[PDB]
DNA sequence: CATCTG
DNA sequence: CAGATG
């Protein structure tokens, strides 16, 4: 946790780039493990050889890491922080819609840069458009204070709606924190789940709302049970207008929401835990149910829940207020 | 894992 | 349909 981080981290900065810019998966999958086994690993790795003894660690590793252990740097590490093509792709990817792929062929297509970019929207998906669009806005944290005022507005007009809705952020706002990256909702209905056969409607028809008001300000994309797009805190006395903020809708069969939102609301260190317990308490939790679990090895019966409550008591544990859901 | 692209 | 992005 401090005792291997240097090298640590390295091992990540190397895994990044191997990904990123070298197509090199199976490499960057060996930084990965690395870093993970030494990550565990309880002492003060004073050497490479001593590294090595790891599962996980070969010669070319053990050997970054003497270089590493021996000098301050690393060569590789001073390479890459320098070459701007690989800066590139670090950078473009920075903005939605683009990943790797396409930063890579972008830049080769001679774009590294963000007036690059504007000088070939032409060249972007609808998305990636948005994404340049608001590439601050997007990098911006989401305030609480702002969190409130726009789940203010969602819950009341997915209640005009129709009554029948249930709507929940998820995330770290629900956990209690001060600000965000972006906006989350889950949401059902009792007219939706497991077994009946769809109803497209359900979503659409919220969506349409919010836009309806001016609240979602563009698409990055719409299926039938999520939505990924752009609200916006409809800005007051002219003179503040606000960020341009990511948010998210998704449908779910009521018979499955406690289970969504006890997940997506965390911490990921929360569910686990959680989850090891509830294997401990003979069950099994994802982000859909509460299996009851098997001796033979597993099983299968997913339990009723009708409330975050549902799932606690199964595993006979404390409720949890979504504050103290941390660790 | 769902949606988009092409 | 494969392949990419989130
Ligand atoms: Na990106
Ligand atoms: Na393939």
């Amino acid at each position: 946790e401090t005792l291997n981080g240097g090298i640590t981290d390295m091992l990540t900065e190397l895994a990044n780039f191997e990904k990123n810019v070298s197509q090199a998966i199976h490499k960057y999958n060996a930084y990965r493990k690395a870093a993970s086994v030494i990550a565990k690993y309880p002492h003060k790795i004073k050497s490479g050889a001593e590294a090595k003894k790891l599962p996980g660690v070969g010669t070319k590793i053990a050997e970054k890491i003497d270089e590493f252990l021996a000098t301050g740097k690393l060569r590789k590490l001073e390479k890459i922080r320098q070459d701007d093509t690989s800066s590139s792709i670090n950078f473009l990817t920075r903005v939605s819609g683009i990943g790797p792929s396409a930063a890579r062929k972008f830049v080769d297509e001679g774009i590294k840069t963000l007036e690059d970019l504007r000088k070939n929207e032409d060249k972007l998906n609808h998305h990636q458009r948005i994404g340049l669009k608001y590439f601050g806005d997007f990098e911006k944290r989401i305030p609480r204070e702002e969190m409130l005022q726009m789940q203010d507005i969602v819950l009341n007009e997915v209640k005009k709606v129709d009554s029948e809705y249930i709507a929940t952020v998820c995330g770290s706002f629900r956990r209690g924190a001060e600000s965000s990256g972006d906006m989350d909702v889950l949401l059902t209905h009792p007219s939706f789940t497991s077994e009946s056969t769809k109803q497209p409607k359900l979503l659409h028809q919220v969506v349409e709302q919010l836009q309806k008001v001016h609240f979602i300000t563009d698409t990055l994309s719409k299926g039938e049970t999520k939505f990924m797009g752009v609200c916006q805190l409809p800005s007051k006395n002219d003179e503040k207008e606000y960020p341009h903020r990511r948010i998210d809708i998704r449908l779910i069969p009521k018979d499955q929401y406690y289970c969504g939102v006890l997940y997506f609301t965390g911490s990921d260190i929360f569910n686990k835990n959680m989850r090891a317990h509830a294997l401990e308490k003979g069950f099994t939790i994802n982000e859909y149910t509460i299996r009851p679990l098997g001796v033979t090895g597993v099983a299968g019966e997913p339990l009723p829940v009708d409330s975050e409550k549902d799932i606690f008591d199964y595993i006979q544990w404390k409720y949890r207020e979504p504050k103290d859901r941390s660790e």
